[PDB]
């Protein structure tokens, strides 16, 4: 409908209207019955972010469920751009991907775009982008995925994605690249080629693909669906989440560009405290999105704050408690993840199959 | 000065003035001094295409000899785009690279751009280029390179060049790509990226690179030289050859687009006969002998005078040309069959090939 905010795979500016964005991008709203269809098919309760509609939009999700119950299955694909340390917003797609692999028992491909973040950022060198890649793996593997149904790879290392991208790189016209991603005459040739690389993992299997991500990554999936059939694959399915807002603002997105308003997965308990205490509804947004896994306590405390039974200080003390408990658990797992990197990258069942794409010798 | 002919890495149209092309591309002429300088260091006589100045232009070639003389050495790189069968023009760069590897004893990297040819040709599929890749390898191995100092790879297979291309894929902005290669809004994104892939093999070693090829491939190299030092490498050296003309026409070059005027490395003796005999056509007849076929300088000059002065009939000259083409092709096709066994060595098992493939992470 209206134009005053920006949502690209690299920028999110201004107050985001998710209802308009659903039409701007042409994505289907994740209906109430589609959520209940998953609950009855997996025979379990949906996680916090699904039932509270943090994931608001979808593409061919009804097709994914139809494929599963008819026994032809599917596979999961999500990714991460290692431009620096990860925050709470970056990890939610992976938690959604964890639950989906858990309940449906499907393969998972995780793309670490260390090539992208070198190409798209001037400050960063290719060397330190590979550094953050490893650091980011640790956080991702700390979520807990099936060691035999998951493949985590870097584009610079598992360079087979280049060969996997060439088909679509011949399909994607350059005029339409500039149109979808806003490339200009001043973009780098590596920048212009990259969309082929991010689309490539959808062709890991002949089965249909599901991509749990935030709405900002959608432009890639539109182009995929434009040429999927002519390349002999299914039009990729997607589940789109909203954005985790920053502390001070509601007119943007939690970004590492503003470290003061972002809680990193690697943040200390003192860092959490200092960031929340220091300023001044955002407080309950985070609890609704990720941190309070109880609906009754969420509902009761919100109205206890809205009407004024709870003081502001006691209210954000409760936020700190929740995000401190999660970070303590995550950082503990990070240390345990260090000795599982080889499994998810090389040694594991899926990882071994994929790496057996090196010429027989 | 003048541009009423087109020379891009994908098309050559019209009669080509090689003198102006040196100015247009900013290359430097291969001086008579440099030819004799190489003969001293190599301690031998120069090949037909070198001494008869078929290779006419160069870049930093004086710096490639200085490095060898001062004991720090260099390395060779050339390539081939597998769109179909290879003709006689395609193989000359490889013969030059053979001689340079022989006399200088350096490493050789051969890039088979089966990715380029799929992207740039609408009619070709990725499988087409992959199988034409194998076919072309046989012809390239048939030339005879050091089995331990040569690596022949395919961009779709040795996908390591993608990681080798990223650094310069961030340097070369899109405005530059259009200006150098003539890309338009109708180009495919894979086309626009590709120059990074063809430049990448110049970063195989820290030593400086020499590229023996025809002048049409030069746009890639002058773009490599713009960013080589900022990426921590030497700006690549090059040796540029002229084009082998087609049978009938004096404009353009020998191309697979017109198979009837091209001598393919796979052509039978009767194919050569029919192609030469069939058309009325005479500079071309002796151009080929000057640049590739007649290894004797004294015999070459003698028959040129005997032809132009009318002492020998054209029928004798065409018969003389055919016999020399047939001698080469009989010998090449013989070595081509023996080449089928050496493929695994040049691609994987060989000393250099094994070193490069050890970029499959420790597992
Ligand atoms: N503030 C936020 N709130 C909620 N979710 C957010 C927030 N910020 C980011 N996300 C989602 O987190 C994932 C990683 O973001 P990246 O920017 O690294 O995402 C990137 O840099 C990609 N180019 C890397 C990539 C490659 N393949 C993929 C497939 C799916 C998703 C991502 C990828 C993404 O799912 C993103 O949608
Ligand atoms: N009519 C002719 N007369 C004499 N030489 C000719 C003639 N036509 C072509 N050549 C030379 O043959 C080699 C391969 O040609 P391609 O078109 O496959 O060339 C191609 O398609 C490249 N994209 C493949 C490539 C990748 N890296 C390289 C490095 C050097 C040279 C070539 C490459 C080239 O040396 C070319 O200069």
């Amino acid at each position: 409908m209206v134009e005053e905010f920006k949502v690209t795979p690299w920028e999110v500016e201004g107050v985001v209207d998710y209802d308009k964005l659903i039409k701007h991008f042409g994505t289907s709203p994740l209906t109430e019955d589609l959520l209940e269809k998953t609950a009855e098919l997996t025979k379990s309760e949906l996680p916090i972010f699904f039932r509270r509609k943090f994931f608001f939009s979808h593409r061919d999700y009804d097709l994914i469920l139809k494929d599963y119950e008819e026994g032809r299955g599917f596979f999961l694909y999500t990714g991460r751009g290692p431009s620096g340390p990860m925050h709470i917003g970056h990890i939610i797609p992976f938690f959604a991907t964890k639950w989906l692999q858990e309940k449906f028992g499907v393969n998972l491909y995780i793309q670490i775009t260390d090539d992208e973040k070198f190409l798209f950022k001037e400050n960063l060198t290719f060397d330190d982008t590979k550094r953050w890649a490893y650091d980011n793996i640790l956080d991702i593997i700390a979520v807990g995925f099936d060691p035999d149904k998951t493949f985590i790879f870097q584009n610079s290392e598992f360079t087979k994605i280049y060969e996997m991208a060439i088909p679509i790189a011949k399909k994607i016209n350059f005029s339409m690249a500039k149109a979808v991603f806003g490339f200009t005459e001043q973009s780098k040739i590596g920048m212009i080629f990259f969309p082929a690389i991010q689309i490539a993992p959808t062709f890991f299997e002949r089965k249909r693909c599901l991509i749990p991500a935030a709405i900002d990554q959608d432009p890639y999936w539109r182009l995929q669906r434009d040429f999927a059939e002519s390349l002999g694959y299914y039009k990729t399915a997607a589940l789109h989440s909203k954005f985790v807002p920053s502390l001070t603002s509601l007119s943007g997105k939690m970004s590492a560009s503003k470290p003061e308003t972002a809680i990193y997965l690697t943040d200390s308990p003192e860092d959490v405290e200092k960031k929340v205490w220091k300023f001044t509804c955002v407080v309950f947004k985070w609890l609704e999105i990720f941190f309070e896994e109880d609906d009754k306590k969420l509902k009761e405390r919100y109205y206890a704050c809205k009407n004024g039974e709870l003081t502001c200080g006691e209210c954000k003390r409760y936020l700190i408690s929740k995000i401190q408990e999660f970070l303590k658990e995550h950082q503990r797992r990070r240390k345990k993840a260090e000795k599982l990197v080889e499994k998810f990258k090389y040694t594991g069942k899926l990882a071994q199959e994929m790496w057996n794409e090196a010429i027989p010798e």
